[PDB]
């Protein structure tokens, strides 16, 4: 059991280089999007990445190697997806151009700006090596552990009651009484 996946995604705006959706990437998108299928499979059926998955199901947690095995897994990995997603959308674009350029062009480059980033990731550092992984108990915001009890006390004052007194004797007897 030494994996653990927890899948959360992005369906937001990601570009590395439009960072929006500049130029016509939009028709960009639809393909990328149309064929994720195709291309997700391609990207996670590279040598790189298979041998990377597996390797890091044999180092996970944290065990020394973990570090690079991850940094390696990742970068094959958006090295990967980006670079089959590249090659298909240039082919598409020189394809569907068909009305004055790029029809037929067997001899021409493109580049794309993605490329550009994607360029700085490649390990390729284990290889061959595909076993499963995928078995994460669903881990969907366990609230485990939650209570706050308290019980406090404190002010006896501690006062007192009252002084003491006396009442006047009486030395006086008569008042004169003459005749």
């Amino acid at each position: 059991m030494a994996d653990e996946a927890t899948d959360a995604a992005r369906n937001n705006d990601g570009a590395y280089y439009l960072q929006t959706q500049f130029t016509n990437a939009d028709k960009v998108n639809e393909y990328l999007a149309q064929h994720d299928g195709e291309i997700r499979a391609e990207a996670a059926a590279d040598p790189a990445v298979v041998a990377a998955k597996a390797a890091l199901d044999a180092v996970e947690g944290g065990s020394h190697n973990y570090g690079e095995v991850k940094a390696a897994y990742e970068a094959a990995f958006n090295n990967a997806f980006n670079a089959v997603r590249n090659k298909y959308v240039q082919r598409f674009q020189a394809t569907y151009n068909n009305a004055t350029e790029q029809e037929g062009k067997t001899y021409i480059q493109g580049e794309t700006p993605e490329q550009a980033n994607a360029r700085y990731l490649k390990r390729v550092g284990a290889a061959n090596n595909q076993n499963p992984a995928a078995e994460d108990k669903g881990a969907t915001t366990p609230a485990s552990k939650e209570e706050a009890k308290k019980s406090e006390a404190a002010a006896k004052n501690a006062g007192k009651a009252a002084g003491k007194a006396l009442p006047k004797t009486s030395a006086v007897k008569h008042h004169h009484h003459h005749h």
